[PDB]
Parts: C-alpha cells; structure tokens; sequence
C-alpha cells in the first residue's frame, strides 16, 4: 500500500546527527573495534523513513527504518557497506525483513564526500603514547647502566666496560618497538629509537672511579630530541 510516517524529532539516546540528512543517525551504542586492527572501525547507520517499505510475508507490514552495517578503515578513509537490514520500528529495531544479498562495496571517503566529516569523528573517537614510549627508550638503558657501574668497581677502569665484557649484557642489535638498538663501549652506553622515535638518540657516558667518584653525562642527538623528558639532556 501507502503509508506516510513521521520520523522522530528528537534524537533518541545513542544516535547521532553527523550529515545533512537529519533522517540518517551513527549509532554511536554500535560502535566497536579490535585490538588487533585497531583502525577498523565497525559501526552501524541507521536511518529513520518518512515512507513505510512494504518487504515483508505479510503484506500490510512495512519497514520504519533501516540499519545499515559499515565498515570504516581508518588509516585509508575506506568505507565498506557490509549488510542492509529493514526493521518495522524507528530506530533500527524490531521484526526483521528477511536476508537479501548485499553487493559488498567500498568507497574512499575524500573531502566532498557526505560522510566524511562523519569519518573524521568516528576515527577521532574510537581509530586511534608518544610519552610512553620515550619512557620506553630510557629504560632501555638501565640494565646497561647497572652493568658499567658494577664494571667500573670491580676493574676501577672505563675502558673494556663493553658490550660481551665484564658482566655487561651483550650489545642489542635487532630492533625491538621503539628501540632500535643499544650498544655499550668502553663506559658509553648509545641507546637509538625506531619507528615514531627513530630521530631520537642518547649516550650515556660513564667517567672516573671509585676514588675520584663515578659520573655519568647525557648527551642527545637527533632532529626530535626535544621530545625528551625535562632535565634528562646534558
């Protein structure tokens, strides 16, 4: 037949407005991701008919609204329509019209797109730290640091407190995280970052002996050593 709905005013608790079509919601309750992809982002739009769909065994029933299952890849702005589903009710809910073969799709969402504003909140909110891992690059050293003062006691020397020497753990040369490597030298530890951190390096330096006191210098190199934390930089 023919019927004409009023579709809600008020934006029912979950749902939110994000495009031009004040009709069309994110469900925002929908939205989740796994870890292990972290910028793929599953969410559902749900948009609310002015118009009843007739698509069901019963002839006088007809769909209210439409739930629309999509798939948002962060890291390159592609939005893949997985599923369609017709609800009787507003807000995507209700009896379910029987299954109909989706034509999977995906699209790069650019800057002309209706829904790329909408893209930019959903990866802002759940598409995906740096501090983290500068921590990370300094306690790299630690073990390294223990390793040339108990050298420098037992030999009363710098020189051979090195990497495979004296008790000192053999030099890190694979890169792990944000560390790239670790290398001791005679009493010079020289720690480099990788990945976010690979223009970020330090050497701590150990000088003396027991007599004359044991000290160390922090020396940074690197076009990003300013993301190193307050008074760590000699």
């Amino acid at each position: 037949n023919d019927v004409k709905l009023a579709p809600p005013t008020d934006v029912r608790s979950g749902y939110i407005r994000l495009v031009k079509n004040v009709n069309y919601y994110i469900d925002s309750e929908s939205i989740w991701v796994d870890n292990q992809e972290p910028q793929i982002v599953h969410f559902d739009a749900v948009v609310n008919l002015d118009k009843g769909l007739y698509v069901y065994p019963e002839p006088k029933r007809y769909a209210r609204s439409v739930r629309q299952y999509k798939i948002l890849n962060c890291a390159n702005y592609h939005l893949t329509q997985v599923r369609t589903d017709f609800y009787d009710e507003f807000w995507g809910q209700g009896l379910r019209a029987a299954p109909k073969k989706q034509k999977k799709h995906t699209l790069s969402l650019t800057p002309d797109t209706t829904l790329y504003n909408a893209a930019q909140i959903i990866c802002a909110n759940y598409g995906e730290t740096k501090k983290a891992a500068v921590s990370e690059l300094l306690q790299a050293s630690a073990p390294y640091k223990a390793d040339v003062e108990l050298c420098v006691y037992s030999t009363n020397e710098t020189t051979n407190c090195t990497g495979g020497k004296n008790g000192i753990a053999a030099d890190i040369t694979t890169a792990k995280g944000y560390v790239k490597s670790v290398t001791t030298s005679n009493g010079a530890i020289t720690v480099k970052g990788d990945g976010t951190l690979a223009n970020m390096e330090y050497i701590l330096q150990a000088t003396g002996n027991a007599a004359t006191g044991v000290t160390w210098t922090t020396t940074c190199k690197g076009t990003d050593a300013s993301l190193f934390p307050a008074n760590f930089c000699g």
